């Protein structure tokens, strides 16, 4: 067996917490899909966590998944967004590396950034521009 | 499984009422384009400020050279093909789809299912950018109409 280890850039072992992410915009499962589309349109976000009234993360709503579900005849604009909760997305820790982040971002369009306290807490969303801006700046 | 089976069997009668409407129902934004001589770092700043994931790269006459995308910029940076001071001309992406205002929303839907965007070109002048179109443009139309 032969192994290869790449030479890593300066930022590789720096941590997700260096990016300076804001708190996420989240939605309740009971607002409509149409209302969620306006919110996401206003902000220029492709996704948001869906959280219940007790603060539990139920999953993510994404534009891709809303579009698929609409095409499949399964959701309409006036339905609750709870109907299109996407439950399989990637998580990363606030103290995980930018290297790990970069792997996730190459395969997925976002990750939910998590931090461990007495329970596992959501810190924010992270997407390619957050990493790009950091490296560029 | 069974749902895919149903959607395949009745694909024709499950086509949305708007399937054969045209992309021009969407009324898009004016496009933000860049020349190939601005840097990758400045491209990243511009796209960050607007909240766009992609822009057309055009020449001094407005002729489309291709697209710059965040995903391809990231890959190119990871592979060491460019650094931020390099011209964005070094990462012109060409494997995207162009469509016209007269193309159906159905054609657009197929494209958006696989890619993050399409480039809308001028109906009789396919070398010029009309606008960019992404999922939220189609979603916004359907929510408006329903
Ligand atoms: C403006 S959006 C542009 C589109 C991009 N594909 C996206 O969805 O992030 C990019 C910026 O918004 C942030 N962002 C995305 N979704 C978020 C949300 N639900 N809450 C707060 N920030 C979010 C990203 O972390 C990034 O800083
Ligand atoms: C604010 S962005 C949000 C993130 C989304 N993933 C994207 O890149 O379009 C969505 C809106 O910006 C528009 N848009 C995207 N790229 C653009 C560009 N280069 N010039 C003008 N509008 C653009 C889209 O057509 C859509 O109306």
């Amino acid at each position: 067996n032969l192994y290869f280890q790449s030479m890593k850039p300066w930022w590789w072992h720096l941590r997700v917490q260096e990016l300076g992410l804001s708190a996420p915009l989240t939605v309740l499962p009971t607002i409509t899909c149409g209302h969620t589309i306006e919110i996401l349109r206003e902000k220029g976000f492709d996704q948001a966590p869906v959280v219940d009234e007790a603060g539990v993360i139920l999953g993510m709503v994404t534009l891709g998944n809303m579009l698929s579900s609409l095409l499949a005849g399964k959701v309409q604009p006036s339905d609750q967004v709870g109907k299109v909760i996407y439950k399989q997305f990637k998580q990363i820790r606030l103290t995980d590396t930018l290297g790990r982040l970069s792997h996730i971002l190459e395969m997925d369009h976002f990750a939910l950034v998590v931090h461990e306290q007495q329970r596992q807490m959501v810190f924010g969303v992270v997407t390619a521009i957050d990493l790009l801006n950091f490296v560029a700046a």
